[PDB]
């Protein structure tokens, strides 16, 4: 149908906007602490601690399959990156501190994305 096409164009345009949000968020992680899944070879107990692992590469796979229906879904995944790190790692670690800086900086980017998603529909 023409409506399914129109909806597909909306999803494609969301995907374009989310791809730019994801690039901007990831620049706020220049150390690449959150670039890839925590390695189960290197942290073999990780899944005993963290039930829903997340990282930027896994987000990117989901994005390119147009797997985010709305900004809320995407934000949920970004929040998991941060929140998993702040539970697994102690406050006095380079890891925890990197998450805090990513959260604080990313907040700005996400504040305007929310306005852009509402604005452009």
């Amino acid at each position: 149908s023409m409506e399914q096409v129109a909806m597909e164009l909306r999803l494609t345009e969301l995907t374009r906007l989310l791809r730019s949000v994801l690039d901007q968020l990831q620049d706020k992680d220049p150390a690449r602490i959150f670039a890839q899944p925590v390695s189960l070879k290197e942290v073999p107990d990780y899944l005993d601690h963290i039930k829903h692992p997340m990282d930027f590469a896994t987000m990117r796979k989901r994005l390119e399959a147009q797997g985010y229906k709305n900004l809320h879904e995407f934000e949920e995944d970004f929040d998991l990156i941060i929140d998993n790190c702040m539970k697994y790692n102690a406050r006095d670690t380079v890891f925890y501190r990197a998450a805090v800086r990513l959260r604080d900086q990313g907040g700005v980017v996400l504040r305007q994305a929310r306005r852009e998603v509402d604005s452009i529909g």
